[PDB]
């Protein structure tokens, strides 16, 4: 009971934030500073840029998840070094130049040609900022401050197709006809730094009326150069930047997402708790015959429609999953209704909703009983040769393997066990030294992915080692624990941290390992 106390605080602290919490990261704090001077926190906004900052010069993390920060990071330095002070600096010209200079080598040096990992509008978010650097770099003088003048008159190329700028440019000229897709609005301030290009702002539930796609640099784009003081979305830009002091993430609220995933967690840590009727209620104005997307201002996915259904029926309120239908396709479900790469980790949580509904729903077994096995089918044919699984919304192989075993595991049926045991042989085979697990370093939240999945998963028939390789995960959750500063690891404009998302599977997993 201990943990049955937390569980109570984690629902209490999730009821009074209707945003949800995403730590800020480099991308949209970036974009801030480049296309909204105007608003508070500038200064500090600058300094995030300057402190976080890597000694090779790029911003964000390896194998090329750098390339978009650091293009974002450097062509708002080269936009604030052009433009006059918004207020008495703390960062002389030359502590800029210098951040900046140093984000010119590493592009040019390394992230321009190296991998380019597929976070959310890359083919729109990368071209448009190369272009904006280039168009900065041609405009330097001689006398600009530092190092920065050697490279006046320089033109950054990339080799990699996404870098390309065909797509942008004829989405561009689309959206002088046409509005932007709802699912690009999140991604505006590619397409145009002041313009509209058919988005719509948020209107009706608070907190984020005015917000664009739940983006901050979206808004900012959309809101334009000189915005009325009024609008909306300058309350929306005014509060994101002072929850934080002045740096932003790239997508808020993340409410739904954040309400049915830390509701999922709960009910599988095995935690005595009631879910407050406040959350259970949101989740359910927010679904509708289309689903649910992550946040109101967003359109709906099934990935989001599927937690948030399964979520509702563990927690007493279920409803007939028809809403995902819309998103069946040939062999497996689709989590946006166009898309080029399938989701591994929605199909999971499709077959979770699905087998779930089943079982409490017996007399519906017709309805979805075909659905479920052909998920099924899928999920185990996409298994990697090592018994992990990848997915597209997220960094980590720690995500996608728990969200694929432990749905297989308990919807999969007998035919589905040797996955879930391939899988939990890869979790064994990857374990760090100290007990952690992470693709970059040990990090809490795959750590807490692994421990559920060896926990969960664990039979009769199961060597020693499943239950001391859980509970060394134990211990090295219970030696560190430092919510802000979760690595950011979901798909975004960079990668993103849903730090509350993180703290409830740390909770489940210590739960379950008894620890």
């Amino acid at each position: 009971a201990p943990r049955e106390a937390e569980a109570a605080a984690l629902l209490a602290a999730t009821v009074a934030d209707p945003w949800g919490l995403v730590a800020p990261s480099v991308y949209d704090t970036a974009r801030l500073v480049s296309l909204a001077p105007w608003l508070d926190g500038h200064r500090e906004r600058l300094g995030y840029l300057a402190k976080e900052q890597n000694q090779d010069g790029s911003w964000g993390a390896p194998d090329g998840y750098g390339l978009v920060p650091t293009l974002s990071a450097v062509e708002a330095l080269l936009t604030e070094l052009a433009r006059t002070d918004s207020g008495a600096p703390h960062l002389s010209p030359d502590d800029l130049a210098a951040a900046c200079a140093d984000g010119l080598g590493a592009l040019r040096d390394g992230l321009l040609a190296g991998p380019v990992p597929d976070t959310i509008g890359v083919e729109f978010v990368a071209p448009s900022l190369l272009a904006d650097i280039n168009t900065r770099l041609a405009a330097l003088t001689e006398q600009a401050p530092g190092k920065l003048g050697a490279w006046s008159g320089t033109t950054l190329t990339s080799p990699a197709p996404d870098l390309d700028g065909a797509l942008l440019a004829g989405v561009r000229e689309m959206t002088e006809q046409a509005p932007l897709p709802e699912k690009l609005w999140h991604t505006l301030e590619a397409v145009t730094r002041d313009g509209t290009r058919g988005a719509r702002p948020h209107e009706g539930a608070p907190p984020h009326n005015g917000s664009v796609g739940c983006s901050p640099a979206a808004t900012a784009a959309w809101l334009g150069a000189a915005p009325d003081p009024a609008a909306p979305g300058v309350a929306y830009l005014r509060d994101v930047q002072a929850r934080f002091g002045g740096p932003v993430p790239s997508i808020t609220p993340i409410v739904y997402f954040e309400q049915a995933w830390v509701l999922n967690s709960l009910a599988a840590s095995g935690l005595r708790y009631e879910a407050p009727a406040a959350l259970l209620d949101s989740l359910e104005a927010g679904l509708t015959d289309e689903g649910i997307a992550a946040a109101p201002g967003l359109p709906s996915d099934s990935d989001d429609t599927a937690a948030v259904l399964f979520a509702l029926a563990q927690h007493g309120r279920t409803h007939r999953p028809d809403s995902l239908m819309h998103f069946r396709r040939d062999g497996y479900f689709s989590c946006f209704g166009v898309e080029r790469t399938p989701s591994t980790s929605t199909n999971a949580h499709i077959l979770e909703a699905l087998g779930h509904h089943v079982t409490v729903r017996p007399d519906d077994a017709g309805r979805y009983g075909a659905e479920i096995r052909m998920i099924s089918d899928w999920l185990l044919d996409n298994q990697l040769p090592d018994g992990s699984w990848m997915d597209k919304w997220h960094a980590s192989p720690y995500y996608a393997t728990a969200c694929c075993a432990l749905a297989l595991a308990e919807f999969g049926g007998p035919s589905a066990r040797a996955a879930v045991d391939r899988a939990a042989a890869w979790a064994l085979a990857t374990q760090r030294a100290d007990g952690s697990w992470g693709r970059w370093q040990g990090t809490t939240e795959e750590t807490a992915y692994m421990v559920q999945l060896l926990m969960r998963t664990r039979t009769p028939g199961s060597p020693g080692t499943v239950a001391r390789s859980a509970a060394r995960g134990c211990d090295a959750l219970l030696a560190h624990d430092d919510p802000a500063s979760y690595p950011g690891l979901w798909h975004d404009k960079d990668i993103y941290a849903p730090v509350t998302v993180i703290r409830a599977a740390r909770l489940a997993a210590l739960a379950l390992g008894g620890a």
